[PDB]
């Protein structure tokens, strides 16, 4: 309930960017220059490459974020696997063992335990370790939602852009003719990408705070509720019930 | 019975993905369009380039849909993907153990369980949940069954479009004629498509609201039919029967 | 002797097609129109974009056939894969436990049955299961027959046909000369991939309705003919006779 | 000793024809026309094209060898490959057990048999069996070899050929110059393929035949022949005679 | 704790070098050199193939960097790798069976080792190996830090620069223009590939040090504090305590 | 000792031929003809067509061998592949549990053998089949010896040659320039690779007739020379002498 | 310590070769021949493949070692595999048993061995092969070093260099220049490549030579070395002295 949590919203970035790369390919590059009648096909794909290197020099925030995009979604992905992937080396010695020593533990009675929970419940280390996992997963959702809307938010007709060559000892010179009407092709394919990915961190929002009420779902009311999701000895005590 | 309607729901749509593919890419591009002879050939990639991304700038529905019925077909997919995984993440560990109990417990009685079913009988929470991971199921497969239906029900000549380059600083020019007849091409391959993935979703139709007629087919009225399914213990019992 | 007819009707279709695309592949695009000397690289890779998506708009159904032609030898392919899939999914756990009973009981005997076989004959629904897998596999073979049988009997000089491009806003032009004689490419690979997928589906028609003939080959005559082909149990019966 | 044969006659096969596709990829296609030097770069290939389609439309049966000469390689291929296919199919389960009890009861004895050759020396219905398996694998290579030869055969400069192109609406026109002096190009790679799978073919010719000498190398001809090639069980009894 | 270090500061080296190639192919070749409108399609390709070699020949040093980035980013990563494969190959033997030791003799006590730890402190030749293990460790990420800081530093006007081919017999000619305005492509990738980067390495650095106080965390401040990390054998001691 | 010349006999062909296609593709095909000006891009194609498959129609033998010498090298490999495959399958059952025996009887006599060596000696049959496979071996190595020596000996200004296309009914023309002064590509690549797989195989002559002088090394002298090779139980023995 | 040497004395050449590779591809043919602006595309691709083929043809030296530095490196680098190779295949056998000996028969003693060292100290047999597989492998790293530093040694304006076509028919002409300024491409990758090589192969030529000084570090001086390296028998020992 809380793997397919942050399965889903690290798979979900993964899968349109490999779906944007075919897309990427099948068509060509992601600048596309009206180069003039006069230029030759390397002249051509001159305009093509530097128009698509001279977006950062000198909103120009607009067409910054264009290049980027599957960048920032990049880095917004791998930043959601760093709170599993540090829960698997902190907390997971920790909570491996105490487990297996529970369910090994109540065999025995039926075939102490009562006095664990009363020293267990006061321990203020390991539900602090539970919920920072946590609310600094939700705020990285947050921020990645932030950054998804802003994009979807432009939405203008921005991709189109005016770019000059005649920088360095192509200045003063009789045959550029001073403007390149660009345009960026990859926008449309990103603008639906950051809708999809928007209505999913949305959805997915009342969920992960959902998990953070955990009394209403100390270190007891942490505990008792990780026995019955990934431990399967707790079912034999229905069937005790079961039989009477 | 079960387990074959949605891996053939979701396995025929990334079929017919994939094929699409190997088509798209043995041909060409998408869009296609008609650029004039003085043109060169990078001027004549930028109208191919410009076309096929102004197809949502401003009936215009038609147009859209062709550009990204592979990425609604695959939507369509994923989404019946999700409650067989809701499925085995949810009402999976409260399945296994307890067809493992019956599966156990009815050899010692031939070498209790009759108290068992009158008690188990009523208990309207795991019969909900199998309901509502299927009628989900029947309702997203008609919300894809009208997008199939709706995609083939245009049909037209209506791939060929007029779309015009003059915009930005191309606007007020000389040499661009105004006008360029472009076509898309994968559309006549999308209609075969779209009908081989409406006629099978329509004859599963009457098979998916076969499974939500469990009496004929309570809580008692869906255990006592999952027994028979995957479980081959119960084939013993007629082994006691046909000795006799 | 009947999972060898399955995997050849099966097999064979999938290793034409896999034949065909790196015929397809190696040589080039499936239509080859003769473009003006007049047009350009591009506008004479318009004309093979049009008249290849153009074959379905108006005889014309020979024409369309040779587009999808691997398309349909794929249909019938998976469409053969059914019955098959359906047998390991509904007959299987019916079948696996109760050759294995007699497999072990058997061997306790020498070291009951004769009452087995006089309650298992009179049953008619495992017998009506077995047929209805092959009869629906066997018109499924004519019907594929019979399609290649007609793709084969056209054979003309029908791959060449006459296309027009002005349709939209390129009628009324004076460039376009109103007529361009296309012809599809791969048409003699496909009339011999018709010819030896022909010849198997004719050889094999025989041998299908061999197996429905498993009295001379009710219940019981299914079930005393089983046990001697997939079971190698029924082979010390005979080493209790070669000693005496 | 028997399934190096049918390993070499189906392996070498399958070696000439992954070195022919990597020999025809990497020089181009097989048909080359000369064009003249009026016609386009897209003329040029329609004619290309139009002539490797129309080798087949009316001497001829030479020109319509060397389009399928890796087809008709191909199938004499998979055709050795069905003889042992049948035979782990069909005399395999009649074998493996009978070799097994020979193999365990001959340790008991020097820890019945002798009446056991007696009675299944009169049986002819297993030597059937293995000599149809090769008989029909002798001429099938024959059949091969004598295609192998007759292509080898022409050797000519018959890879030159003459088309034309002008037939449909093309006829009665006056740019094309009537006469398409075209030449494949793989015939003299083939040519070297046609004699290494003669040579081969034909020495193995005596091979095939030798183990159709069964007496020389009934049924306990077939049967005493059999154990001392896959079974080391028979090699104990040496070491019951080395002994002494 | 300090395997997750090693594995972020190699790992993500070598994943924007995978993701700079995926950009570097998808757009073209690193350099892009604005030839001349009358030189042909390879003497402008001669250009771009001179220049990019001529970056070496004569500031200089910000131009040699940009062509070795991702050579210098690979080195730095491989002797990153070293430190961890010397310490699997040096102090893994001399530590794999002393913990297994404690581990097994620890039962019996419950059921020596309170006079091993005596002994094992005043031995100060396996701390020196570990600190030695991260002290070259920690260098060698500054070194990679203040590298990763002046690549960042430049950041100018800087990948436009000028060259000339007229060297060889090229020189005292009369075509060449004797200028060539070149222009490095990947340097904006690289740019903000060299910040993300950076900013992981500098979170780093209090990380890496913070190994480097195993007091505040002689021989035995060091084997004391490995114990309670890798090995679930002490987790006992806590089942002793827990139940008192 | 043995198997370590029969694999870098075998290996050291197949690696050279792998780096030769790798340099294959990297430059391009392995003729190109010096087409005129005057030809389009199709017919300069036409002419690297006609005469790389042109060079076997009428020195000349020297010309032939350019085109085929990776197929002659691919020849010279896998026959020296035949007598490993067929010492697996003829010599290997008759040698495995004979071996196997004596290394079982050795350990119950220090826990017959002394009359096995007197009548295993004289047997002139496995020997004879020791050194056929040996003897064939040596022979096949100096046959590919005598063709790299000879490749390498042409070594001249041999890769041009002159060809002619005017052949069918491009003969009587006026357009064809009657002469086209072609060259091999790969034939530098080639004289290095027919170098470096001499010196190998002059270096790996006299080891393989050292492997024929087993009584310096009858069935005696074979049988006492395998047992410390692959048998690691003769080094038991050693543990008898060296205790006293 | 001595596996690690010989992994990254052999994987470190193949890591740079198959770097190069890499970039050979990304780029284009080794050599780019400025052709004149007269000449065609395939003209101007035939002075490319002659002139990459003509380097050998008649300092001279120089040029010849570019073209074939990626396979120098290679035959150096599996020359540096085979002492290893042989290794496992002479010495391996005579060391793993005797190994195996003593780990066995030391824990009886504690639960002969002393005399076992005083007669197999007085054997110069197995150090002499211990010596001759790491001397031949210490001369030919520097012959391996000597060529890398040759190589780097040249680093002048030398990959420029002139060459000529007219040699056969073509000599005596008027449309060739009689001059082509050729260039090769990637000798700055292997500039650097030779330096990263040679640097490596420097640090490790005392690490080499300390395996040379096994008396510091007759066979009891070799033999009492090995038992700590790989045996972790040898470490129950100090389990012995650390409970006394």
């Amino acid at each position: 309930v809380d793997k397919m949590v942050t399965c889903i919203a690290v798979g979900l970035p993964l899968l349109l960017i490999s779906l944007a790369f075919a897309q990427e390919i099948s068509i060509g590059t992601q600048i596309s220059c009206f180069s003039p009648s006069s230029f030759s096909w390397r002249q051509a794909a001159f305009v093509d490459s530097y128009c698509w290197a001279a977006v950062q020099q000198k909103g120009n925030l607009p067409l910054w974020l264009h290049k980027f995009f599957p960048y920032i979604l990049l880095l917004f992905a791998i930043l959601l696997y760093l709170p599993p992937l540090f829960w698997r080396f902190a907390a997971a010695p920790h909570i491996c063992s105490d487990l297996k020593f529970i369910m090994e533990e109540l065999d025995k009675v039926y075939n102490i335990v009562e006095q664990y929970l009363k020293t267990k419940k006061n321990s203020n280390n390991l539900i602090i370790k539970y919920i920072s996992c946590r609310l600094l997963t939700l705020i990285i959702i947050l921020l990645a939602c932030i950054y998804l809307g802003y994009y979807f938010s432009l939405s203008s007709l921005s991709d189109e852009f005016v770019c000059s060559i005649k920088s360095g000892i192509l200045r003063n010179d009789s045959t550029v003719p001073d403007q390149f009407q660009c345009k960026l092709i990859a926008v449309g394919i990103f603008q639906l990408l950051s809708v999809i990915n928007l209505v999913v961190y949305v959805l997915l929002a009342p969920v992960v705070v959902y998990t953070l009420f955990v009394p209403f779902r100390n270190d007891l009311s942490l505990y008792n509720l990780f026995l019955e999701e990934n431990i399967s000895e707790v079912k034999s005590y229905k069937c005790l019930k079961v039989l009477e």
